[PDB]
């Protein structure tokens, strides 16, 4: 680490993000996650806390890497995945240390035959995601890749918006398509009309993605637009089409989704308004 290279004011924060090699025991033997940029393994962190250790070696400016960690550690919210820190290993790229999420990613959880979340439960997961996104949006942070696959659940079934900062990766390559002109691999079925056209992402395009995530929840993890092929989604939507109302999605919740998919970005609801609206719908259910 070169503390001279960093922003002078961020030098203090480094001792809080850096995890000493002796503090962390990473179990490389068993793999719990597969990403494009690297695998993730079981980890034991001295404090004994169970954690997930992500490799990034499958890096760039080290000063930039550390600052990314510092920003990420400053986030603290029950529905946002935290960063426990970064462990530097001599011989290999640095490791990202995240809290262990017992019940995997949200999409696989709702697709699990052995778990039977109620309609209320699924609306509840939707609310938690809206809450985490409200926090992140207030921090002027733009996720760019909000989807059910990219949220995770701890032992208490608490839903945390994940897959951002140093944890950012492609964890299911099927849903990422190569753009023609710029080669970027984009999650086109979660993307807002404008983002498909310009590749510019905003909080308002996160809101569109959140609409699709609500749909995944209500369909219990069904793939959006199966009958559609990659970048043909712009044409499909422009025909005047949206995802259909899932069988058990409450009418008010479908209206929420449609609002999230408003043609005008600025007319989509804020994450605050979504929290409000969804909490009300949630409150009408029992069980
Ligand atoms: C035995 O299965 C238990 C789940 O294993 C874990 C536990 N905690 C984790 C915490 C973070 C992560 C990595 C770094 N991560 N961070 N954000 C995300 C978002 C989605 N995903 C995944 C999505 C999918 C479809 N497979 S993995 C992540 O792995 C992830 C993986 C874990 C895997």
């Amino acid at each position: 680490i070169d503390l001279s290279a960093l922003n002078p004011e961020l030098v203090q924060a480094v001792q809080h993000v850096v995890i000493g090699p002796s503090s962390l025991i990473v179990h490389f033997n068993e793999v719990i996650g597969r990403g494009h940029f690297g695998c993730v393994y079981h980890g034991t962190l001295l404090d004994k806390i169970h954690c997930a250790v992500k490799s990034l070696n499958r890096i760039g400016e080290v000063s930039q890497f550390l600052t990314e960690g510092i920003i990420m550690k400053d986030f603290s919210h029950p529905n946002v995945l935290s960063l426990l820190g970064i462990c530097l290993r001599s011989e290999g790229s640095p490791l990202v240390v995240l809290p262990y999420m017992k019940h995997g990613d949200l999409r696989n959880f709702i697709r699990n035959e052995t778990h039977n979340p109620t309609v209320k439960d699924l609306i509840g997961f939707g609310l938690q995601v809206a809450k985490g996104m409200k926090y992140l949006a207030s921090k002027k942070f733009v996720h760019r890749d909000l989807a059910a696959r990219n949220c995770m659940l701890d032992e208490k079934f608490t839903v945390k918006v994940a897959d951002f900062g140093l944890a950012r990766d492609m964890y299911d390559k099927e849903y990422y398509s190569v753009h023609n002109k710029t080669g970027a691999k984009l999650p086109v079925k979660w993307m807002a009309l404008e983002s498909l056209q310009t590749q510019k992402f905003t909080t308002k395009s996160d809101v569109w993605s959140f609409g699709v995530l609500l749909w995944e929840l209500m369909t219990r993890g069904a793939p959006p637009y199966p009958d559609v092929n990659t970048f043909d989604i712009t044409v499909y939507l422009l025909q005047g089409r949206r995802l259909l109302q899932p069988e058990y999605c409450p009418d008010p919740l479908y209206e929420v989704m449609l609002k999230c998919w408003h043609p005008k970005a600025e007319m989509r609801p804020s994450f605050s308004e979504l929290v409000s609206r969804i909490s009300a719908i949630f409150s009408t259910f029992i069980g």
